[PDB]
């Protein structure tokens, strides 16, 4: 995940007046009558209770992990309108790998630090492997995997994954690519 693109990202393209307008249509109806005006509610936040009702999010076990990652707030514990727009927008698989990752990483990096330790990494490997499944559960396959990589071109030996350990961990597990296809 190169930060170079992110630049061309900060701007905006995968979002248009048609994408938001329509979204505001159904959403405007979802909120009480005293909310018919999404203009005022825009400044207001949207509790989780209302989200757990949205099917587009109920289907993704990352209900909370979705709003949190898409939540551009300091508390990162609420779903704001603006954030919502970027939600259903990048909720599809149209986002390019670079963009697809940014959202992905944050999904795994709960700490929101920038690197995943042994336990954190395990979560990433498992996620792709298949949540609640008998599929090759957690094993040494992780330690050995991260190991070789480090010997690939890592001198920091931080003992975790960062930027480099990303171009490999991903480009080192083609089979896991299928799972990393659509993960939100
Ligand atoms: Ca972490
Ligand atoms: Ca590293």
């Amino acid at each position: 995940l190169s930060k170079e693109l992110l630049a061309e990202y900060q701007d905006l393209t995968f979002l248009t007046k048609q994408e938001i307008l329509l979204a505001h249509r159904r959403f405007c109806e979802l909120l009480p009558q005293e909310q018919r005006s999404v203009e005022s509610s825009l400044r207001a936040q949207v509790p989780f209770e209302q989200i757990l009702s949205l099917p587009e999010l109920k289907a993704n076990p990352f209900k909370e992990r979705i709003c949190r990652v898409f939540s551009t707030s300091p508390a990162k514990d609420s779903l704001s309108f603006e954030d919502f727009l970027d939600l259903l927008s990048v909720f599809s698989d149209t986002a390019t790998p670079d963009i697809k990752s940014h959202y992905a990483f944050r999904i795994f990096d709960f700490d929101d630090d920038g690197t995943l330790n042994r336990e954190d990494l395990s979560r990433l490997v498992n996620c792709l492997t298949g949540e609640g499944e008998d599929t090759r559960l957690s094993a040494s396959e992780m330690k050995q995997l991260i190991d070789n990589i480090l010997e690939e071109s890592d001198i920091d030996r931080d003992g975790t994954i960062n930027l480099s350990e990303f171009q490999h961990v991903i480009s080192r597990s083609p089979d896991f690519a299928s799972s990393f296809k659509i993960v939100l």
